[PDB]
């Protein structure tokens, strides 16, 4: 998978080790090798959630497979947990968009995964 | 819905109250409660539209339902109108990508909307 | 099409002509006039790829048509080639997500392409 977080929380509030923690937690949650996992954190963003500029986050998880009703609930618990714990963002001010990608629609190293 | 706009217009050109207006107008357009609407504005971007660096924007609207032929035309008129009037971006230099999300693929508050 | 690249490469390492080069090369690759094509480059990002913070890129290509198994394999070579030469990114540290958009879900100039 690849995971992206966009947040209005300032850069300094992102803990050293946060990217590594996301990488390892996603490897465990998906059973994928950490070697292929990509993570991306974007702080200091100009955002509102419900018209409020309190801490919030907009996220996405793209994966080839391993996306579904029950799996997505488990990811959401895991990822909101991390965002609460590490960035002090309330879970009800987080959206996570899940994308089940066709392998032919993911390019890597001069080809696709198909 | 969640609405993201990326633009090369500088931050100083984003008027006070713009995120509030987007929230309010998207609530009216979709009939959804403003309390659930998220908005994200990213100025000062390195962008080109048709090989020109004149003011432009690339946007996305994700919604669970409320996405379709006529609805999307109505959203485009609204949102291009706002980008023109408030950010001084010509409508012919705006793209907006619309996404109809399955509730099972949207995480929020430690769970998903499924 | 529209092309977005997010990268941890610093802004000063992004050549001034990169957006125009991408525009022109994509126009040739897709058979579309360059005036239609939009490009967005986001440097200085906090990213990890396989647990490493060496230069990397996460990209997307959206297009109305011109997306499919063979076409995507070809785009991947084109884009890995440009990112490798101009941004000095190893091609095995690039992901490109491909999206085939419905014309009714792409807004432009107060309307949609449908
Ligand atoms: C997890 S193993 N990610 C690496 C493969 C991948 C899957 C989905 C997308 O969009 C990019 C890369
Ligand atoms: C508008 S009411 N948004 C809240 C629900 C939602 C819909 C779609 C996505 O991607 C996130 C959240
Ligand atoms: C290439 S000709 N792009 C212009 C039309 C377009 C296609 C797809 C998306 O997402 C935006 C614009
Ligand atoms: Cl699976
Ligand atoms: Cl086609």
């Amino acid at each position: 998978p690849m995971f992206i977080v966009n947040t209005n929380v300032p850069r300094a509030s992102v803990p050293d080790g946060f990217l590594s923690e996301l990488t390892q937690q996603l490897a465990q949650a998906t059973g994928k090798p950490p070697q292929y996992i990509a993570v991306h954190v974007v702080p200091d963003q100009l955002m509102a959630f419900g018209g409020s500029s309190e801490p919030c986050a907009l996220c996405s998880l793209h994966s080839i497979g391993k996306i579904g009703g029950a799996q997505n609930r488990s990811y959401s618990k895991l990822l909101c947990g991390l965002l609460a714990e590490r960035l002090r963002i309330s879970p009800d001010r987080v959206y996570i968009n899940y994308y089940d990608m066709n392998a032919a629609n993911v390019g890597w190293n001069n080809s696709t995964f198909a």
